[PDB]
């Protein structure tokens, strides 16, 4: 059969295109769907959409309706689901997705460097995997298929 | 991947073919489900299939068990639904469609002008996306497919 | 046992307080929530708590997440639901409020005038029980509890 | 009886200013949450199960019995209140949000206007996002409110 | 720890009285719920509330209108269900209460003379327990709480 | 757009065929499955498998461990039912299929000649579509994919 | 607030009367349930409610009708479950209890020897917990409710 | 149509490869998965993707992680699940698996030699079929797709 991943994380690194060209070089049937990867286009989409709103507040919210609006239809169409955190950034939003993962059952892999492990270790804890590397969760990812 | 999504709304006017034809405009791999968008088929099925009935009241209900099938047959093969409100008709069919897909999971977009904003107050807030014109949707669709 | 109804539909007449009144002449063992029936402090109640907005969307949006967040948590706890449409207002909260209680499975009753049965038709034909007044909801509601 | 969550960090008091002025209306709410004390909270494993190797293994074991009360209270919860400070990560915050937004269960957020970028996606799925408890709390007295 | 069980079957006979008088001998922490017992008032209660119907089928349906109503509330209520079998009538209330049970996930215990073993063999196989007699099915009920 | 259909009701007459060849005619995208339809093989596949048991009860058991694994497996696979009753057989397994339908959120549609409304009053209330003859089925079949 | 505690595992010692007491002296809200704690009654009630069997196979099967029965009825009861594995007896249904509380979202504490890790590493990686003694458990239900 | 079956057991034999092969040489439309099937790589993926270990239980549990993921990820695709049980080894994962099975609604051949059917009692009660050869078990597969 065929898998649908969803990758959790910040955008502005470049982890998710990695991920993709390691798992296209072992040929495995995983395709993967996740947020819009450019940060200007997804902070403004609230306004290119629904016109330039008053306040920053608001100018958010909007973009969030639109970005809640991907990333609901592709998470209901994941199996299961890889977050990645880094040491930049709040990134309370890949900890959103990694939790509604847990919460509605999806296997969860979690790439994060030994350094964030107290502040991740609830999260963590929940989930089936906890590695460091992309290289290590690919490692998983293969396991998925092999035969000996 | 392949999405399919329920079109709900009124169906004494031709709205759904303007959003049918600007997506296949763009190839969003979409298809798009709904109502018999036929208004003297819809109301007149019940009577069609089962015979004429003694009443109004029971005419409606027997179409209304026809029409009922089709949309939870349809519905769920749903991933997710757009509503349209115009300001004629009572349209509360579209208020239950809309309140369904929320109620099971489904991401809902609604359109409706905005002087209808208030009598929808509730009903925009638990949606997903709340846009004024269908072209404000067709953006919200695309944005799910892009790269940038 | 005890059972918890909901009450959805129109706060500006008060079908409710009849409803209240006949069930516990009768002495049921059923209590009541519903929405807030001041429709001033209903449509405020966002600027009350959260300020006053720039725009009449924002107000009422502010207001549609204060009374949401009652009514979810209100349904959260109730067994079934009535809910009673009337002449006058769009009442797509009433709407909302019923198709929400059937696509949970709670038992719904629908007090509505033969009048709207055309536009009440999909939504009644799923609903458990469809009447014209409150006395025949009461006489469904004592019959859950009678013996002969 | 509504029986609520507080989720956020425990290294601050704010669940005592809620407990407090709920008990003032005499709203019918009973409030459950995680361990407040923090050094408790992070030797708990080690406390139950024994030392462990490293660090993150002694942050796991914690992690055991606190994500263990967690979702034992949790699954108790009618709703859930969640507030968000400046200081510390507070992903488990942010993880308890999301957790009561899968499971349909409501959720307030409190959270200063200055983390309304951060924020912006959890916010957009709670029911209510104040900025202070005092407004958290009239949402709450709204609950059963008649006029 | 009390329970509540909801006694499904014909009401044209008088075993729920039986179930009901050697529970409480035992003082076992058990309420029943059940249909309306008293078939006339059953057969008429559509017609009691919504007033003489144009024919037989629908005077059936309205009176099925109330007692599903009453049904669903009940059993919603219901830890887990007891349904009886007997020789007279189609029963087929009675299968489909059973078998609503087992779709729920509602431990059930099925009541039925060997005699109609053959007709029930696919219900029966789906049911937790199934003996002949009510004194059986009492038994079971009070393994439920002993201690040894 | 595929439906796979359940059709459940006795196996004894061949009233699926008629309902999968007018189907084919009309070439509905459904794909139709059931029950083991020879009645000698269903009722001694018990036997057949597991081997000869010690009495009439045991040998209708085991031949509902397999029946009724084959009818999960495939009602699993089932996005809606179509339950037919007829005038021979106590047909319990008919309406324990058709209620776990509408237990599980299946849409239904029963097809059952109106001299047996009364037994089936609760049955049908709860169904989406109740007709009387196998080409009414067809016709609402055929409604799901109707444009005009 | 009241707990509701299941407590699964071998039936042939009394480690049970050590978790009630202990939390019977810390004066926990925590009310304990568990299968029949005698192996004589519990191996012989299939015969005892339905008749002497054909074999030992059948015996065991109707033992287990009235004893998963038990089960079933009180972890629906439960809010959540505590599980001991021993050196001695096969110990399927204490797996079997385990893995039903993890597939249904219980928080499940094990009890296990870690002479017992190898092969019970699947199942304690899913608990919530995975202690080796009772004391180690009552130290987890205490921190449940302790303010400091 | 196509389905997924689990097959759930201990990896040290060779079981599976006799039901693939006849399943095969059937020709049912049937896809196997299951764990991986080496067993030293089994017990060792732990280390080999996160590094050895400071113990044996913390090598067992990072093995557990990584094989938890696989059952889970493929189990959320099976359609139905076979279990099979020897004389050797303590099987605590196969009765987990086999009871995620029944908890989660997934249909469920047991195949245990009937020496084991006391220690099995209640784990084979809940199964759809309990069989003592991959022969029977092939016989309830073919059954599945069987026209006579």
């Amino acid at each position: 059969m065929e898998f649908i991943v969803y990758l959790a994380g910040e955008i502005h690194s470049n982890w998710r295109e990695e991920i993709k060209e390691k798992t296209k070089s072992l040929k495995l049937p995983i395709t993967f769907v996740g947020p819009m990867e450019n940060h200007d286009r997804s902070d403004n989409i609230g306004e290119e959409i629904m016109g330039v709103q008053p306040n920053a507040v608001l100018k958010d919210d909007k973009a969030s309706d639109i970005n809640n609006f991907r990333t609901a239809v592709l998470m209901n169409k994941a199996d299961f689901v890889i977050a990645l955190f880094g040491e930049k950034y709040k990134q309370w939003n890949t900890a959103m997705d990694a939790s509604y993962a847990i919460a509605k059952g999806k296997p969860l892999i979690i790439i994060r460097p030994e350094s964030l492990h107290h502040p991740l270790k609830e999260l963590s804890n929940k989930a089936n995997i906890t590695v460091e590397t992309v290289n290590q969760a690919i490692k998983a990812l293969s396991y998925l298929f092999e035969t000996e």
